[PDB]
């Protein structure tokens, strides 16, 4: 007989985009599970508010100014975490934005900004993290925040769908490369969640366009994603390495 | 901030194939979490041994003689569980066998036996279970035991690969039909696990091919893992408990591959 | 610089379900390309009508009474084609029916009938065909008629979706086993095609739901196409001829979806 | 009864990376089928040699200097084609390179160069092409050159696998957006082909690493890919819009 593992005591996690939404719930969930957590965001003030809440709730956290499009900012922020907490056991590459336009109208600047945040961010944070994890084959976990848009398309989201599909590719290479150093990789693929990234979109409908391909017309929640991220991060074996897991109430059945 | 849910207190589960291997660990893990478990298997005596181990640890279980190929045996055993513990919240359709032969040699009766156990067993237990779960839209969880062989093929396993592919289809239909009744469906897709279904295969293939058992394991069975590791019964029982206990229906219709990087879904 | 190959001169094809719909067009298209075609279907008279149209256009065909659920009927009909035209180069396993009911209402005998036609029919015709194709490693092409329902689910179609998922598995195993004998396998996955199997469904679902036939077509059947278009029998016959005539085994084990953007594979 | 369609008489195609390998066979195949073909390459001299061969073989072609990473070079080259032949009916986005390194060793410059060629090239050529195709809903075909690495990973190819996965995403969005203007999109996914991109790799093995996941230990050929590209380009209906088709001798069964 067995039981679920969820203790991250002694572990150090870095979550990008951790000032808000899904990242913030993953960070606070990891801190409640006993991890020391780096709150990495381009918004340093918002990151420090998250850290203050985590510390008041009895956890350990560090606010890290990090534009994930910048090699220097990624390398310096990972080093700050390692200097502060002694290492890095978990990376969640979660920072993201949305920019909506049809391909024939979309600015090339907006295309490149989307790939810079979603794909360059994923590459830079992965490379920095695994350089530490590969030391003495101690290993670690890398989770990418994908989407149902890793697996299928929607109108007017060309660069987002391109990026979220690409994150599967990066995850699958890291599973192969990382195996020899005890590094496992996963992609979590949510459906729509009522974060600021989405409550933004609703004004600029729920049952008829956004939840139309769910089986039950339910939003995915931040706690759905944070529970799956804790289950993966705490998992005692590398059995899930290379996998994507869709959390979408039946929108794309993987 | 949140945390994992793993409490099945007050829940009733039926696990087919629970005398052995993956099903036995899922049943014992569900009982440890507070579920009452129906142990459904071909022989009452073999099922009763799993019941004995659950009762020794302070859990509640019932041995159910159920050949999942039989409509009457499936209907009668599901009714016995409901009559005993008051309902059914969780079905795990897990009973299986392996018959190995290339298509051009495979006996038609072996093809039919394989689809009956894997596919008719999944239909019959599903239909009997959701009759109860659909009542007053109480709802429940149906888990199918698929495989990496739900998603790709291996030599000499046509009916097995056909069946494990088919179970994704049944799960996807049940996700759509069950939603209005609070029924969620899932497929767990293990890589090789060293149950008796596999431990039998190792000496056999070593002798046929005239290679070491190490070669069978490393160059044939685990050749497409990234790390040359078997999946374990505890891997699959932890995933089954994570899904059975999950507080929302967010995973309904999904397959999750637990294979050490053999087919990256 | 290259060009398409579409010459089947000197080839012998067997198409199951070729009295009607998708199978009839594939058979007539293969004959036009110079193949001799076995028209296999439940009734000799219905199959003979397809043979009549092929002969009128200057082609060679044979009506074969074959219930693909029967091992003896399948073995006897494959032998008749081989005895008549000297061999079998191409199998298209296409015979099918649709039975619509939600899982909780579906008769077990309807589940079993569906898997027998789609899955036992695919095993039996495959095994009988490759006995011949494996001789002297002459080789050949096996095409399964899958569906979008090979890859995703719809309400009330559990056995159909289970079967069409299963055919991907059988195709993937045959790709691995057949390679050493120059046998290649493929699954064609159409969206909705207005054959009699579908034209029957439109009035029926309009009457049950109390909606227009336009609504059945646009809001139910084609709702997940990008352009609200049916797939056609000529779409599927052109893909079948492209695959049957292809000069290399480059597509072996693949499924190709022909669905106007309904499931993008 | 029906038959295969392969006549491109009256049609205008643009193939990127058309000076060499798969692109060159697609271009010459389209020209033999009666299309006027733009031979778009960063190597203008190599492009003009391809054009000379096509013209001597009795076809129509135009050499177009085009770095697909450059918005200006893409827009100017598409306009040159349209000015010369009267429009654009077919785009094959095929230009590519390979850069091999593990994630922990890979230069960030090499990551960005790979995404610039594979993904920015695809975006820029698509946007330019569909602006013409969308005029009076005349429509057209866009084919991306993916890979088995659209669908699964190999060691030491993080940016390539990321890019080829991303091309599925872009194709699936264009199928949805393009449908209202009679534009269809496809991805062709070859396994290994003995082009210069690969005969390069063999020195720097065949049966045991490169063809190990094929069912028959065969290379994919340039004519395999060119036949599939002609079959799609000539297809009388939009039935295959949004689809990827794997041509790999059983390496990844889609
Ligand atoms: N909300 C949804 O429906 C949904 C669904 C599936 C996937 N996603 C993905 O989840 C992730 C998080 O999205 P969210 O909904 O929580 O959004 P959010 O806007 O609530 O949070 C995103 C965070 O990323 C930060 N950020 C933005 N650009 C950054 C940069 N260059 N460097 C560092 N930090 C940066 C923002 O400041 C913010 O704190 C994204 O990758 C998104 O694509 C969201
Ligand atoms: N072991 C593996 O590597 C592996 C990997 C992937 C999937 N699976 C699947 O896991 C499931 C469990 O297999 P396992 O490895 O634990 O094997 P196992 O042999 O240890 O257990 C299977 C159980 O099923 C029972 N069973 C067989 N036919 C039955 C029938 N008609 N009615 C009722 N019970 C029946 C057996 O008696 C046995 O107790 C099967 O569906 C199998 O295909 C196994
Ligand atoms: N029409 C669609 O929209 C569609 C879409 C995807 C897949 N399909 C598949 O295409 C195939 C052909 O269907 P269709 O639409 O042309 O239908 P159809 O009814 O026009 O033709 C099916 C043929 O199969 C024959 N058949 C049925 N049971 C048989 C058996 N036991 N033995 C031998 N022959 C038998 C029928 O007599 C008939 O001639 C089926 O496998 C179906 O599932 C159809
Ligand atoms: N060869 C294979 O095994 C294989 C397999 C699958 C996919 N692919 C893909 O097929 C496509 C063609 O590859 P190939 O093997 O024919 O390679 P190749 O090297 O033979 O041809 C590539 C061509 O692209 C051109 N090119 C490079 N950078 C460019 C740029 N910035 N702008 C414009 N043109 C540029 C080169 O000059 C060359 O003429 C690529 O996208 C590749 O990823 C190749
Ligand atoms: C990917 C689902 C999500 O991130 C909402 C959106 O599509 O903008
Ligand atoms: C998928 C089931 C397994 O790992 C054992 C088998 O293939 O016989
Ligand atoms: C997939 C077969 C089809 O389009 C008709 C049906 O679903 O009944
Ligand atoms: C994608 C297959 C190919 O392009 C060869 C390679 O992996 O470099």
């Amino acid at each position: 007989a067995t039981q679920l593992q969820q203790d991250l005591t002694g572990k150090v996690a870095l979550v990008t985009g951790a000032a808000s939404g899904i990242g913030r719930d993953i960070a606070e969930t990891y801190a409640k599970a006993g991890a020391a957590v780096g709150i990495a965001d381009i918004n340093l003030e918002a990151a420090q508010k998250t850290v203050d809440a985590i510390e008041a709730a009895g956890g350990r956290a560090l606010a890290i100014a990090m534009d994930v499009t910048s090699e220097a900012a990624v390398n310096d922020g990972v080093q700050r975490l390692v200097d502060t907490f002694g290492g890095i056991d978990i990376l969640v590459s979660n920072a993201g934005i949305q920019i909506i336009d049809p391909i024939h109208k979309m600015a090339f600047e907006d295309w490149k900004k989307m790939l810079a945040i979603h794909l360059d961010g994923a590459f830079l944070t992965t490379k920095a993290a695994i350089q530490h994890m590969y030391k003495d084959d101690k290993g670690g976990t890398v989770i990418y925040m994908g989407s149902v848009h890793s697996h299928e398309a929607s109108l007017f989201k060309a660069p987002y769908v391109t990026a979220k599909h690409g994150l599967l590719g990066l995850c699958r290479v890291l599973a192969k490369e990382g195996a020899v150093h005890n590094v496992r990789s996963h992609v979590i693929c949510p459906g729509f969640v009522k974060t600021p990234l989405v409550e933004k979109q609703i004004p600029q409908v729920v049952n008829d366009i956004m939840l139309v391909n769910t089986v039950d017309k339910e939003f995915t929640t931040v706690d759905d994603i944070a529970q799956l991220a804790l289950f993966l991060a705490a998992f005692p074996t590398n059995v899930f390495t290379g996998q994507s897991i869709v959390a979408s109430h039946g929108w794309f059945m993987n």
